[PDB]
């Protein structure tokens, strides 16, 4: 019993984009962009469309970089997270009322106010490797337990 989400990284040689979420799941952490994935719509362009209604930004290609399964103890739907990067985008990144984009130099990511599972997938993510993760959490806070490992396919 999951649920499909998506989750975008908008990732430069030198910088990445990342979103303060101003209100909802997630709230005062920096992230990347994405949300649920809507009937009759293929993940992908969920994808592409949560990018474009949380940051402004329009991609074209997007790359399958990873799957992350979250679980959160107490809760029954697991979140099927698609994990997509992309290098070449359209626009200027937008503040609303619901995100803050703001670009991070990659030495200067901010795990301490990122989700915590971000810390171990991310590193695979800026070296270009794929992978496959579940993290157990308790609240939002505490991971409970984990798995990451780096596939050849998503």
């Amino acid at each position: 019993a999951s649920r499909l989400y998506t989750l975008v990284l908008v990732l430069q040689p030198q910088r990445v984009l990342l979103g303060m979420k101003k209100r909802g799941f997630g709230a005062g952490r920096w992230a990347g962009f994405g949300g649920k994935v809507q009937e009759g719509e293929t993940i992908e362009d969920g994808a592409r469309r949560e990018l474009q209604e949380e940051s402004g930004l329009t991609v074209d290609a997007l790359h399958k970089v990873g799957q992350i399964v979250f679980e959160f103890v107490g809760e029954p739907e697991l979140m099927d997270v698609h994990v997509f990067c992309t290098d070449s985008i359209q626009g200027t990144p937008v503040e609303s009322d619901e995100m803050r984009p703001c670009w991070f130099q990659l030495d200067q990511i901010p795990f301490k106010d990122m989700w915590p599972d971000d810390s171990y997938w991310f590193p695979l993510l800026l070296q270009k490797k794929k992978f496959h993760g579940y993290f157990k959490f308790q609240g939002q806070d505490t991971i409970l337990d984990y798995t990451l490992r780096e596939v050849d396919t998503v």
